[PDB]
């Protein structure tokens, strides 16, 4: 079953054995991935977030984001840790209560508190349009029609040894995969559809790092919506999709009844398909329960390339149409070295304030906000333009921004910049060596806005700027509630700060 939009969250420690290799998690409702917390368009969710971790190996402070809802008037409620809130500490709870208006669409909800969401704290939060502009292109959309793409570590998040390289040990789907050495015949996840229906599959990247490259043999997949932005139908066999992206596609069950394989390849970790790593399967209602035969081709036909996706609806560009072409221009130097990624010479290391609080105590512009050099200011009502240039070790970084969505105008592996028609969306990769993928936004929304690579280890290691948007106004459009105010009071206690 979904759950909200209002609901209590439990988050624990327990047991799991995605891939037959038992080790402690961190969980929310129980399970990895977490439960569907679910809604409506323009809803009130209010999700009470009980904290009783115990196990301090997987910290046992927590603190949770809606990745994609923009939050506005509401900054306090969006999760990052030291950005709007100090963390929960355990045995107390919180309750995020917040509005999504002028959003539906496919999201997710994960840990916001150093590497916590890779050890197993992560999951969809979907809210539906009742008068979803797509809604006849398909005709099944539930619980049964989401598919999680994660990546899966034996060693727990807080003890991966400095200075030895990171992988995963699994690719999940939908909670369920193999090892990638060791590889036992532990149980595969099945999505199930009927012979002659559509269906909306919600495909969700929650990865700590890896790309996948996800298709499903003999079929293909028809793009409607990138990051909670609907698009025009666009029709691909494969699709290359980075940590915390998010697409909905129509697959029509079309093919003959029977068993095909799911396959999500990660750019990291295990390559290929010995032994049913990196797979799943597609059955067919009447298909035999036995494993697909199917094979992927060696090269896939019309592959998803980023330029190719337009909104459905007509979003334009904010700002001119050359590069420069805003109120706000900025170009980020985006760098790694010896272990820590840097913006602009600065790498992020979360002050003991929150910033939003240091600003509701009255600091009044940036350069008065910790960490220094890592709050940038924003201006209100704005077009802002931001250039990525890619190079940094450790690529392709998937860029997220909290607060908004936004045109991606310059999109990876392609120097032609787009000020008519790109899609909107909220995480794009920023390519490779000499890229200059570049997002535009106009500031609507007061607030300190987390900027940031979403390979989980990336941002650990510092790859994050806060754009403090509009600061007069924070205080103002933030109201915030009693609960909210004792956080910080109740953390710095607890660990004797
Ligand atoms: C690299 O990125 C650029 C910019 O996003 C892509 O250019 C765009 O390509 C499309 C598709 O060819 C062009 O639109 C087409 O416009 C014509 C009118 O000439 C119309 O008849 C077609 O039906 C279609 O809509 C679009 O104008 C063009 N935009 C720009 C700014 O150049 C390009 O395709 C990408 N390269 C690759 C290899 O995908
Ligand atoms: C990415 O695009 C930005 C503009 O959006 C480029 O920024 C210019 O950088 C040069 C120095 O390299 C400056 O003289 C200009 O003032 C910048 N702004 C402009 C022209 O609007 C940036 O160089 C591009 N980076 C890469 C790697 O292509
Ligand atoms: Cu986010
Ligand atoms: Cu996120
Ligand atoms: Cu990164
Ligand atoms: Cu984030
Ligand atoms: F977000």
């Amino acid at each position: 079953a979904q759950i909200g939009p209002v609901t209590d969250l439990h988050i624990t420690n327990a047991n799991i054995s995605p891939d037959g290799f038992s080790r402690p998690a961190v969980l929310a409702g129980g399970t990895f991935p977490g439960p569907t917390i679910a809604g409506n368009t323009g809803d009130n969710f209010q999700i009470t977030v009980f904290n009783d971790l115990t196990d301090p190996s997987m910290l046992t402070d927590t603190s949770i984001h809606w990745h994609g809802l923009f939050q506005k008037g509401t900054n306090w409620a969006d999760g990052p840790a030291f950005v709007t809130q100090c963390p929960i500490i355990t045995g107390q709870s919180f309750d995020y209560n917040f509005n999504v208006p002028g959003q539906a669409g496919t999201f997710w909800y994960h840990s916001h508190l150093s590497t916590q969401y890779c050890d197993g704290l992560r999951g969809p939060f979907v809210v539906y349009d009742p008068n979803d502009p797509n809604a006849s292109l398909y005709d099944v959309d539930d619980d049964t029609t989401i598919i999680t793409l994660a990546d899966w570590y034996h060693t727990l998040a807080q003890q991966e040894p400095i200075g030895a390289a990171i992988t995963a040990d699994a690719t999940l789907i939908n909670g369920l995969g193999r090892s990638f050495t060791n590889t036992t015949a532990s149980p595969l996840s099945v999505i199930t559809v009927q012979s002659g229906k559509r269906y909306r599959m919600r495909l969700v990247s929650i990865s700590c790092d890896p790309n996948y490259l996800f298709s499903i043999d003999g079929h293909d997949m028809t793009i409607i919506e990138v990051d909670g932005v609907n698009s025009q139908q666009l029709t691909v066999d494969q699709i290359q999709i980075f940590a915390a992206q998010r697409y909905s596609f129509v697959l029509n069950a079309n093919q003959p009844v029977g068993n095909y394989w799911i396959r999500a390849q990660p750019n990291s970790g295990g390559q290929g398909f010995d032994g049913g790593i990196n797979s799943a399967i597609l059955r067919y209602e009447g298909a035999t329960v036995e494993d697909p035969t199917t094979t992927a081709p060696t090269t896939f036909s019309n592959p998803l390339v980023e330029t190719d996706l337009h909104p459905l609806a007509d979003l334009g560009v904010p700002g001119q149409p050359f590069r420069g072409g805003a109120d706000d221009p900025l170009v980020l130097n985006l760098a790694f070295a010896n272990g820590r990624f840097s913006i602009d010479g600065v790498s992020f290391v979360p002050p003991t304030v929150p910033v939003l609080l240091q600003i509701l105590s009255g600091a009044q512009n940036a350069q008065d906000l910790l960490p220094a050099g890592s709050v940038i200011s924003l201006p209100s009502n704005s077009v802002i333009e931001v250039a990525l240039p890619a190079g940094a070790a450790g690529g392709p970084h998937p860029f997220h921004l909290h607060g908004h969505n936004f045109a991606v105008v310059q999109s990876a592996n392609n120097a032609t910049p787009n000020y008519v028609n790109p899609i909107w969306r909220d995480t794009v990769s920023i390519g490779g060596t000499g890229d200059n993928v570049t997002i535009r936004f106009t500031t609507n929304n007061p607030g300190p806005w987390f900027l940031h690579c979403h390979i989980d280890w990336h941002l650990e290691a510092g790859f994050a700027i806060v754009f403090a948007e509009d600061i007069p106004d924070t205080a103002s459009a933030n109201p915030v509630p009693q609960a909210w105010s004792d956080l910080c009071p109740a953390y710095d206690q607890a660990h004797n700060i």
